[PDB]
């Protein structure tokens, strides 16, 4: 055999990132709750609205916008999940606005832009902002003010094939949604086993501020808004 | 868009609750292990003993009592899981008695009464105590001595539709059982795919005191006692 | 009812173990990601190569060696997962060698020997080392130098029937693989529901050093190497 232990020194900013990551766990009391979403409806919608959508808006219709809009609706329903707890003053600051940070992928790494005031956006606007920030961040010119102060987060581990896992809360928030890969699985529809494209979804919430019942109902609201997008119009 | 950050100050007791919650994680070394329970037998039992049980005892036959009794049996089998570790004296205090705290739901919130000395109770007694405490706590007159000093806990996230998640240990204990919603899922019975009502069950245990093998065997014991209630009579 | 709280004092070494266990969580930023592995191929291989393998090597062909070799291949593919982070000097020490610690079961308890330089071993060598250490540790004569300094770990909760759970990183490492019990489950093969022997696999990684994408790809690499062992020969 052989032995060798070459090494590299940790730079300043990576050390800062590690310290911040540990502070995130040492500040919040994190727990996770899982659920499954039937992705048939979104796939069926996009597989026929993609062509006309591409012609109209010069954009590709992914399913990220549906999740972003559903999460925005769920947050609007339950303000507490949109709030954050500040220990420096012993105050639970609420927020009337809602902006969401979505992770984008670059060969150099992954970064998290922010979508400002998502409550007034359609699917087209969300997709356009996502594409604009994904091409703007592909080149390194992404400034701090486009990454600062998200209230809620959506993490994408699905594109790499994970089944389900526990994400970690980005410091200045109270929750994070972690999506995962879509897999064909057998499910029971109307008392009969059937094959559908399903995906597990995991939510991590700060148990100090958000009760377990609140987190579970919030996740079920996201599920309801993603399975049948027409729920968004009914304000149901 | 618009921005507004109205806020509310955290009261004394909620701050104390948050501090206690963080102390719970900073004291124990928590891990989780999951399993699945086939709920066919309990449903079939209650769907035909409900009427005569209601006439005899003036009570509704839920499946909470079955889980409470099965957990009591499992705890009696493995004393270590019923013990707690005291850092203030460096002693692992065992307990010959067994009392279990079960979470009840109220519109104002959720609270956790205690069932004293569950080892000598039938299903009828457990159901009667649960109903009595659920109606007594519906009105606010629930005193401290009815909530102090549980050795083991059963958490109910199922009624809200969660699939599975990781609960957090109530401070003065070594484990907690978290039930979840019952869903019809395809399973393999005798080499053939079949549809049954299943439910995921999660156990969180303090890894300092309880070994992984012990936790897994304890969870399997609960599964065995809940799938086939006649195991309780055999002392098997 | 009755009450009694006899107790036993925690000895020195068990207290040290608990302190080390808590230090493990307070040092690393741990997260978990899960996946499922189709175990048909390994079962089919061993169910017909077992007899000739037993005659040739006087050994029983388990599936532990396949997992050990697949994990070694995955580690060799991604050096960062094999590295560890040292806070005492602010350096990320890499390792050109690879040794793996595998948990063995004894009636007195469970212990974790080490397999040195697994990158140059076949299935036969890994099985022989596992058997030798399992019989050597059955008797208490297992020295420290046979347990010190593993770079990666494989934990066995399957033999006790667990479905899936979150293991805890052994201090001087950056990841741990936790296997679980094999269960027959319905899966979709070529658009049609089918019954196969499956098993959930969980990876716990230190989020300070290993990115989520890296962990997910590493787990998928293990899955690819275990489902089709011929991937090992192709260096694919």
């Amino acid at each position: 055999g052989l032995r060798s232990e070459h090494r590299e020194k940790m730079n300043r900013m990576r050390q800062r990132i590690a310290q911040r990551l540990k502070e995130a766990q040492n500040t919040c009391a994190m727990l996770t709750t899982f659920n499954e979403i039937d992705m048939s409806n979104i796939q069926e919608m996009r597989a026929r609205h993609k062509d006309a959508f591409l012609k109209k808006h010069n954009l590709k219709l992914g399913f990220m916008s549906a999740f972003v809009k559903a999460s925005a609706f769920a947050l609007q329903e339950q303000p507490v999940v949109n709030a954050v707890i500040d220990d420096a003053t012993k105050e639970v600051v609420y927020r009337d606005y809602i902006d969401i940070s979505v992770a984008v992928a670059t060969p150099r790494g992954l970064v998290v832009p922010v979508i400002r005031n998502v409550e007034t956006m359609n699917y087209a606007d969300i997709e356009r902002t996502i594409s604009e920030l994904g091409e703007k961040a592909r080149k390194n010119e992404l400034a701090i003010e486009d990454m600062d102060g998200g209230t809620f987060t959506i993490s994408n581990g699905g594109v790499f094939g994970s089944l389900f896992g526990t994400p970690i809360i980005n410091p200045p928030q109270s929750a994070i949604l972690g999506m995962h890969a879509i897999v064909d699985r057998p499910v029971v529809i109307g008392g009969k086993v059937e094959v559908r494209p399903m995906m597990y979804v995991a939510l991590t919430y700060d148990h100090r501020l958000i009760d377990g019942r609140e987190a579970v109902t919030f996740l079920r609201k996201i599920k309801a808004a993603v399975e049948d997008p027409r729920v968004l119009l009914l304000d149901l």
